[PDB]
């Protein structure tokens, strides 16, 4: 069977939904026993967002082969089973870096290297690559059509359709259908310039999705379709919904995923989405609250922790709990103290680098500990627990990472080469990315969580704990609940004498879905829960 | 001096506020000692708004001279005292109807007559003719930039600014600027888009006003700006407010008349808000509330009665009364009987045409009357007041306008050819159009009321009382108290053994400004004011 | 079947060939048998061209019904058998009016009347009303994509094409691919703008016919094809020819017809073009040369003379003669004299309007006449070839037209109604459009070149030989040859003392074929070969 595109455009405005839309109807085709997959076209010039800030871009997302990628690699792989890898996002970056590569080699033989062929064919190239051996591949363009950014990507998929023909490329474009409060109505103006904009690129959309502050009228829906070139049926009303677990049904119930079958003569069962309606089900009838504080250094931008936020709301559905999600600024506690960290039924730390709101996280692991609040450290979350350990427990003065503090007496945390004793003493491919096999120890909380002696999960991470210094640390009561590899890396810590206190290196919230959730998240939920009902 | 124009275009959607803009602007620019007028460039085909029916774009506003117009004239004559004429709105259809006259009888000796320059020649001709000796004329370019509608009136203003020169003429733009709530951002991308194609028909704007639900932040004006060629001073937000009488203050604060005095060379004072102020005062400090029930054929699209809505707020702001105005269909009234007038402190039945709703409107007039509740009747209002009166205190059975009824026995309302009494005897331009003279009787509210023995206000409607019938009415205790012309018409009718019951051919709305009130109106928002309390 | 539409859209330029390219696609398909029609889409706001001025936009060409339309319906009436009417032409003008006239009476109830749906509403009924039950209908949109006028007509066919169905409609549009002298390389970027421009509007074309100044070559053609979402095979050259009769038969090397008959699924056997290639040898194999002057007011836009001068030729391809069109202003021979006549075989002078250069003309006609060089007079050339003969054989000094001087002694043209003799005595819609049955007398040139006793030809004109005069010119020896009516106007009149004079009131040109020749200018031709060799 032929391969089949769905190239997915955005048009009016940005933050639009291109990305939970491919993933949702993504969803709604993988429920119809369909091999499909999805790919990010990102327009902006950074190789990859690898050296992107949390604050500007939001969460670096890593997939199991070691790529960091868009956040909406996570939206995909948190509505299909299809697992992500490098093939599915790349950026302009990418695209110019290679064909700058190629030329300066003297692959392009003295021709004149061109926006068309050379760019073009360097896209077209890469999204073959990412579709081969898939019945469905939806390509969301990054982006707003109109924009200089995106005109390559949309240029070299208006060849591919030309190219590999109609019967396999669909142009599903969204659009921003506002309200207007002084007349009440819902406005397809902006629609109709924008269908316009796509067409004076070479594109004529085949499927139109609206998306507005509420449903999109039969009225309105119909002046779309006369004046798009666009068949009624094709244009698809996506409201803003409370849960966007919901988005597949309400596409399914428009007959969305019926259209694109049909053009694509798929014959296939009709789309069985009981899990997505048990998530919305779950989601909806919470039995018990909770409060858990986000202590970490990047919450001017919530979407810094996408994935830990998604996780932690997995791990009430699979309780019954609403969880009510706190972002404190780490540097909020050093300023006015543990007084901000009160009325929190659980405590977590995610990922960061550098030394700017570490000794907030610090104390706040201090805090959960002494208090026996839940605790979940994540990465520099795992650094902090083990740092305020060594200070207040195993008697380390100034115990610190060296990324932090270089030359500090007790590295706890420091670089495999950089491992030394409080003495200076020493023993006779730094950065550690994507999936990885971690050995948990018997007993061990996480040991009980995960249900396994082995478990897959992914980092994003260079500073390891020192093992030269682990020892004393052990022996001042901290539990090592997981490792790996040769050079035996401490992947997870538990403090014992603890309601629900685990910290880890890895990511866990890349890993959880709505559907499946996650061991340690359900676990730090209930613990949560637990924490609450004894208050 | 130079005459200056000051082109009001509005990008993205319609319902944008380029009427209140405008009006406000221009109450800026009067409040500065300027001479100041406004026009309206209508792109729909109808020579006038006479033929369309008020559901379907709003009421037909009519100014003093008797010109059927678009009811933004009505938004600029409650902003400005500058009296509007049919040369303050023409349609495309105008246009084409004058062109084609000329065409036929030869005016343009064999020529090929085009778009250009023969539609735009016209355009401009009418916009100059308009534009007078009056210091600043505001255009407002009805439709949305980038349709086809407005095109010629595009290109006109376009080869109106190279002709006069850029020292005596300013583009002045609106745009939609969204809010998206799951980002919590407003969206400055569809103002870049409608820029760009204000520009692909030739026009660069020098003001943006930027539309919204709440302020456009320093950033994204600053953005907006960087993106549109435009000076970031010149990039004004015009958020929703909860009342428009503010507009002119939010203006004048961004120095909005400053920029534009500065690129006209006009040396005038700081402008002098005083009077809106007050409104604004009145508005925001009610004694007590009342609720007024308007009851018609057209409540389906409020701005059927926008002057009418408006003339009702302005009664309250002269008795500090905050009016709830509900809209009740007469239709209703048929169904489901009186019930759905309960809880009403007054009642206004407002102008129509067509059969459809009236008798629930006579109900209605009935009801208002036996239960003393304050009445004002508009046009049809008064008819269904001298019908109800007519059928149920004067025992004319089955008595009717011949509008509704042609051939009924009492047509108490009639065309004056059509004049009849009981038995078929008779007596021995119908359509009245814009300001008459009317004469009030000593005895009457209206007298009291209007404090003249003569008053001017504006008609629209053909069907009069029947004189044949009137005298058997005034014996059965009805009360003239207006009367015009040569024929004697009845104007305005009272039901004197009644608190308050007043109802006029003429339409009073249309001569009703927030600044200046209007005496009926006052005086029957009074009357409701002391139902209220009475009750 | 169901009618098939295709839409002929020109971009770049104007005078790019779409009436030729239209009527040369329509001979093709009607030589596999189909039945074919053309309709001309006009921009302009002219009602219709009767008003219009020869050197604006051409001759003003006449129908059979007798309607003032463009001149591609002479295009039209020479390349297919299909009869022109009313239907097959209208401006935006007739669409503007026709749509006033519905709203000013009432017709659409109250509706806002706007460019959609009303404006274009008005375009399709048209286009189906001329669409009729033809298998192929060629609809040709006057102007070029991008401009203001044509937008409408766009609009109009975009709807269209989804409401039939693309099974059943094709856009055909003409580009402008010119040769760049210092590069030497044909340019398709304009082709590549004005095909993005289309899709703007919401139309893909399906064929793109590239106009240029020779063979648009096959990279230039993959290019086009490449960036117009257009198969290779659908990207046809149109070179300038020598010829428009080679048009045909250059389109159908190309495959176009068979591409046309595919998409509409039309099984007819292959083009026959036996007829063109007949046309085609005649005219390149020319036996002798003969210099016809014609001697007119207009000869500043040769187009002025489009069918005078087409029908010129087909009088050479029925006698084998290469004929010289020397066009010559008459104003010069009131200038210049005589002497600027010499060296002409034989004197055509054609139809006009106003008194400028008349008396240049009838110098001109005394010239043909005194010195028996064979004289063809259309119309006006029929007034003056009279008023020629009433001054300088009939001795009526100063005889003219009542056009020119109204209160001339010997008006010996005039309307009927002014109709007097030289003392002032008098007999007891004038303007003739259309075709008329006119009677030719027994022993005239005329009866044996037209070999009937009744001919029809179309009429374009009001002013009349003056029956009350005619007697007295009759016996100085003018023969009245052809003759109409119940009030037996003069249509023909010969001077038998000369080897070929004759002058029709009525238009002969307006029914001559490349194929079918006309036998007046076959004759006239003939008289001027005759004339050559003579001296
Ligand atoms: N139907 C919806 N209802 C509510 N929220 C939605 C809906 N669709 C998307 N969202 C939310 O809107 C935000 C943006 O969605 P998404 O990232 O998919 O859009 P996008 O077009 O890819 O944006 P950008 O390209 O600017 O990153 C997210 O917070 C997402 O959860
Ligand atoms: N700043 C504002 N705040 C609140 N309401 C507003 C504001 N500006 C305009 N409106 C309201 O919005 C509606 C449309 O305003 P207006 O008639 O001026 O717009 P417009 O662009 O001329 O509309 P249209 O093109 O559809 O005729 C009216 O109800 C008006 O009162
Ligand atoms: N292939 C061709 N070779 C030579 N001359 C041509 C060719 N096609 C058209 N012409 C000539 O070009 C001129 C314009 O042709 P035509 O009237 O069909 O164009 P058009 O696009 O309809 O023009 P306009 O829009 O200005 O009315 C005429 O003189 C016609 O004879
Ligand atoms: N390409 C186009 C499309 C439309 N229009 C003209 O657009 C006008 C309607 O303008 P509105 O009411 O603001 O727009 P709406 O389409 O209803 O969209 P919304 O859903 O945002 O309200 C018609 O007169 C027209 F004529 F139809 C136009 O001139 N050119
Ligand atoms: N003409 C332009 C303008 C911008 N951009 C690109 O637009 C991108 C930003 O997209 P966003 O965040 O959706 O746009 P915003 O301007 O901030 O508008 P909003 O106020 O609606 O959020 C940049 O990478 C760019 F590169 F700047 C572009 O490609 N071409
Ligand atoms: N939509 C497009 C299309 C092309 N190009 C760029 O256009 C460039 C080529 O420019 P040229 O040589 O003038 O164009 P040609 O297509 O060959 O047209 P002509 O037949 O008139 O010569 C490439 O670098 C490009 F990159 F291909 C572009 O930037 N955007
Ligand atoms: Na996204
Ligand atoms: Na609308
Ligand atoms: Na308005
Ligand atoms: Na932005
Ligand atoms: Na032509
Ligand atoms: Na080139």
């Amino acid at each position: 069977m032929t391969t089949n595109y769905i190239f997915v455009t955005g048009g009016v405005v940005s933050s639009l939904g291109k990305g939970i839309a491919a993933a949702s109807l993504a969803a709604i085709l993988e429920a119809r026993g369909l091999n499909v997959t999805i790919m990010k076209l990102d327009p902006y010039i950074n190789v990859d967002p690898g050296t992107m800030s949390p604050i500007q871009h939001g969460e670096v997302f890593v997939t199991e082969d070691g790529a960091e990628t868009d956040l909406d690699l996570g939206h995909y792989e948190r509505f299909i089973r299809t697992k992500m890898s490098r093939r599915n996002n790349f950026t302009t970056g990418r695209i110019y870096s290679d064909v700058l590569r190629k030329e300066r080699r003297g692959d392009y033989l003295g021709a004149t290297v061109q926006v068309i062929p050379h760019i073009t064919n360097a896209i077209k190239e890469r999204v073959l690559e990412g579709g081969e051996g898939h019945d469905v591949v939806l390509v969301e363009i990054g982006g707003t059509v109109g924009d200089i950014e995106s005109l390559p990507f949309l240029e070299a998929i208006r060849q591919m359709a030309v190219e590999i023909g109609r019967e396999h490329t669909l142009f599903m474009h969204l659009t921003l259908v506002p309200y207007m409060a002084a007349s009440g109505e819902v406005k397809t103006k902006p629609t109709q310039h924008s269908v316009k904009e796509l067409l004076s690129i070479g594109i004529q959309p085949d499927i139109l999705i609206c998306r507005s502050d509420r449903a999109v009228p039969a009225n309105e829906r119909a002046k779309i379709a006369l004046f798009c070139n666009v068949p009624e049926k094709a244009v698809i009303s996506l409201k803003d919904v409370d849960s966007i677990y919901k988005i597949p049904g309400l596409l399914k119930s428009q007959g969305l995923d019926d259209y694109i079958c049909k053009r694509f003569s798929l014959n296939c069962p009709e789309a069985n989405l009981s899990e997505w309606e048990q998530v919305i089900f779950e989601e909806a009838n919470p039995v018990s609250e909770v409060t858990i504080g986000m202590v970490g250094k990047y919450i001017e931008l919530p979407d810094a922790y996408k994935s830990v936020i998604e996780a932690l709301k997995h791990g009430g559905l699979k309780n019954r709990v609403s969880v009510n999600i706190k972002l404190i600024d780490s540097q909020d506690v050093e300023t006015r103290g543990v007084e901000i960290l009160k009325g929190l039924d659980a405590i977590l730390v995610p990922g960061g680098f550098g030394y700017r709101g570490v000794e907030g996280m610090i104390t706040t692991a201090r805090f959960a500990r002494e208090n026996n609040i839940p605790y979940l450290g994540i990465c520099l979350g795992m650094q902090v627990a083990l740092i305020d350990y060594a200070r207040h427990v195993a008697n380390m003065e100034n115990a610190n990472s060296t990324e932090f503090v270089p030359d500090c007496k007790y590295p706890v945390v420091a670089l495999i080469t950089e491992w030394r004793d409080e003495n200076g003493n020493v023993e006779v491919g730094t950065m550690r990315l994507g999936a990885q096999q971690c050995q948990l120890v018997d007993d061990s909380l996480v040991r009980q969580l995960y249900n396994a002696p082995t478990i897959v999960e992914r980092h994003r991470h260079r500073y390891e704990v020192n093992n030269m210094l682990l020892k004393q640390i052990e022996d001042a009561g901290l539990r090592v609940a997981g490792r790996s590899g040769d050079d035996q890396l401490v992947e997870i810590i538990e403090v014992p004498n603890h309601p629900w206190f685990v910290a880890c290196q890895f990511h866990p919230e890349f890993t959880s879905t709505p559907r499946d959730g996650h061991p340690l998240f359900a676990g730090f939920v209930k613990a949560a829960s637990e924490f609450q009902k004894r208050q």
